[PDB]
C-alpha cells in the first residue's frame, strides 16, 4: 500500500522575489492596501525585521507574517510588533497562520528576541498564546485599542518589570490598518 505524500505550503523567511507576491496577497486580503503600503515601507527604509511566507507548490506566496521593532517606553529590549498576518482566501481554515505565527516566534526566540506584541482580535490571537498587554501595564499610542493590545513573551520573566508605551515605527501612523 502506497500513500502519496500529502500536498502542503512550505515557510520560510522571505527573500526580495517575494516582494510582488507579498504585495498582491496583501491588497487582495485587506480591505484597503494600507498592510500592502506598510509593508512596502518597513522594507524599503530597514524596519521589517522578520518576515515569513507561506508558498505553495509552484512557489506563490499564499501566507505572510511579518515583524518590525518596537521599543518600551523608549528603549530598545528586543522586542518587536507583529503585523501584518495575511493567508490567501484559498488556502483559510488548513493552520497556515497558526504555523506562521509559531515559526516565526520560534526564530525570534532563537534569534534573542524578548517578546512579541500584535495589535488585533484577541479572539484570534489568544489562540496562538498572546495575552492582554493591559494586563501587564503595556499600552500602544492609538486609541480604543486596550481591548487588542496584546503580548507575547518569548521568556517567562521577559515582560516583568517591563511597563509603559509600547512604540511601533511611524510608518504605522497610517489609517486603516486592521485592528484600529
Ligand atoms: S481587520 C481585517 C481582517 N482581515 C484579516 O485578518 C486578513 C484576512 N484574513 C486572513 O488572512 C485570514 O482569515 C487569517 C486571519 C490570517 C486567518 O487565516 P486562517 O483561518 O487560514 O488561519 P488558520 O487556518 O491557521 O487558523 C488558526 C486559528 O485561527 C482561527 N481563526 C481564523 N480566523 C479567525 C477569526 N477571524 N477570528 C477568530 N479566530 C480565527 C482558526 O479557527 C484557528 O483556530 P485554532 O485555535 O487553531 O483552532
Amino acid at each position: 500500500h502506497h500513500t502519496d505524500p500529502a500536498l502542503r505550503a512550505l515557510i520560510r523567511v522571505e527573500i526580495p522575489i517575494d516582494a510582488p507576491g507579498i504585495d498582491a496577497l496583501l491588497r487582495r486580503s485587506f480591505e484597503s492596501d494600507a498592510e500592502a503600503k506598510l509593508v512596502h515601507d518597513l522594507r524599503e527604509d530597514g524596519f521589517l525585521t522578520l518576515g515569513l511566507v507561506a508558498t505553495d507548490d509552484e512557489g506563490q506566496v499564499i501566507g505572510y507574517v511579518a515583524f518590525s521593532p518596537v521599543d518600551v517606553q523608549g528603549e530598545d529590549l528586543q522586542w518587536v510588533g507583529m503585523a501584518p498576518l495575511a493567508v490567501d482566501e484559498k488556502y483559510r481554515g488548513q493552520g497556515l497562520a497558526r504555523q506562521l505565527v509559531y515559526e516565526g516566534l520560534d526564530s525570534l526566540n532563537e534569534f534573542g528576541y524578548a517578546a512579541v506584541v500584535t495589535l488585533g482580535d484577541p479572539a484570534l490571537y489568544s489562540r496562538f498564546g498572546f495575552e492582554l498587554a493591559a494586563h501587564h501595564d503595556l499600552r500602544c499610542r492609538w486609541p480604543g485599542t486596550e481591548s487588542a493590545f496584546q503580548v507575547h513573551r518569548l521568556a517567562d520573566d521577559a515582560l516583568n518589570g517591563v511597563t509603559g508605551l509600547v512604540e511601533y515605527h511611524e510608518h504605522f501612523n497610517r489609517f486603516g490598518l486592521c485592528g484600529r
